[PDB]
């Protein structure tokens, strides 16, 4: 009968492999805090993403990439953006604020089509931003600035950072809660040996 | 007196330049409708951001970096990705969403500190992000696929999109409502006459 035919019609997890000891154990591509706080430093443009009210009164994420700095003694990231939206879907002087910075490498292609990908790293942190005044404006902008371009020092190579300066920008402090790094960043993504192999103009 | 001699102490604007007829006119960088289009079939990578109800109960923004397509005639992007919070900040089968595409170019040293920047190029779409099912979810995959490796064809290049595999992936259209571009894309910033000039080593 056709209901039993198609009924009858109808582990390379266990098996063996190398494994580098030193590599991480932590599951969903998890990495470690002092990892992150690298990526962290070495970065220079982030994402953004506040909360605004929206037509319907219901909050909604603005994402604004911008040139960063992380200041990890203060314990805080700072940027310079004019960016807004009408009212901030938020009670008070500060807001919460999500904050991501990724280095995207190659993608990764593959004749499994589930196992296409890129590689990348990516972390999201979590706070809340301030903005500031004086002092503690133009030395963010400071540090920002000299930090985005190395060698740059404000006062010398630039004029100083002057009251008509600040008046004009608005740099926030976002104070760090909470952070979490992944990272996915293969040499190749991973093959089905049953299906014919991807040719030399993929992998060459 | 001190006080009326610190009184005492205490425009490029309008004089000649040259424009050209063709350059947009619109204020705050604001770009067309057929420039962002432009944009969003030639971007590979976007991030999205949706919302999550957090541990005070108050929604917040993830920040989520993935390949993306854009398909005009749906008016709709598609991405897969399998990260999720806890709940979403939502009422329904689908969810708010702002997706950002962006083309960052080099930063651009100035001796004057404000007019530091990067050039960038950059869209955010509003709309609402669906789950997708079946050939809906197999199709919207397919494109995407194909999209971000060209020259690859699913069932070709790759063994076809199994029942497992869609079991397996959620795969999100995201109807647009709305979209911003912007573009700031210089290929010098604006320098401080009256402060010595950048050296060699800056715009060399």
């Amino acid at each position: 009968s056709y209901y039993h035919h198609h009924h009858h019609h109808l582990s390379d997890f266990y098996d063996p492999r190398e494994r580098d000891p030193s590599v991480s154990r932590r599951p969903q591509n998890r990495q470690s805090d002092e990892w992150i706080r690298e990526l962290l430093l070495r970065g220079t443009i982030a994402r953004v993403a506040t909360l605004w009210q929206g037509e319907d009164g219901a909050a909604f994420p603005f994402i604004t990439p911008l040139a960063y700095a992380y200041r990890p003694e203060q314990g805080d990231l700072v940027y310079a953006t004019n960016v807004v939206g009408r009212l901030r879907a938020n009670a008070g002087q500060g807001h919460p604020a999500t904050l991501e910075v990724s280095e995207i490498g190659q993608f990764l292609p593959s004749n499994s089509p589930l196992e296409l990908s890129v590689q990348y790293r990516s972390v999201m942190v979590f706070g809340t931003a301030r903005v500031l005044a004086g002092e503690d404006a133009r030395a963010a902008l400071t540090t920002l600035s000299e930090r985005v371009f190395p060698g740059l020092k404000v006062g010398e190579t630039t004029r100083p950072i002057s009251e008509d300066d600040l008046k004009r920008t608005s740099v926030y402090s976002l104070s760090i809660d909470r952070w979490s790094g992944k990272e996915n960043w293969a040499e190749q993504a991973i093959q089905e040996e049953d299906w014919p192999a991807l040719g030399p103009e993929w992998l060459g």
